[PDB]
RNA sequence: AAAA
């Protein structure tokens, strides 16, 4: 049912989360904290997310599992050494 | 928003 639209959703914020992306990635980085986290309201604007969903739980729903980023409460990051990416604002 |  909704399955694919999440595989979708995880894979595509996966991939914002990925080294690769992440090492010239310096919008997402100027937005992390200090612990690397971002609002997933924020990752929720961005447009290939837009292109499937525009319903928060859905993609709160689609990260659950994530082996790559790690959901803590409203918000998400690189579960592997997320310190290594915030830049100064 | 050259997959912010």
């Amino acid at each position: 049912s909704q399955e694919l639209l999440k595989d979708y959703i995880k894979r595509q914020i996966e991939y914002y989360f990925s080294v690769d992306n992440l090492e010239r990635d310096f919008f997402l980085r100027r937005k992390m904290d200090a612990d690397g986290f971002l609002p997933i309201t924020l990752i929720a604007s961005f447009h290939r997310v837009q292109a499937l969903t525009t319903d928060i739980s859905l993609i709160f729903a689609a990260l659950k599992d994530s082996k790559v980023v790690e959901i803590v409460d409203e918000k998400v990051r690189r579960r592997e050494e997320p310190e290594k990416w915030p830049l100064p604002p």
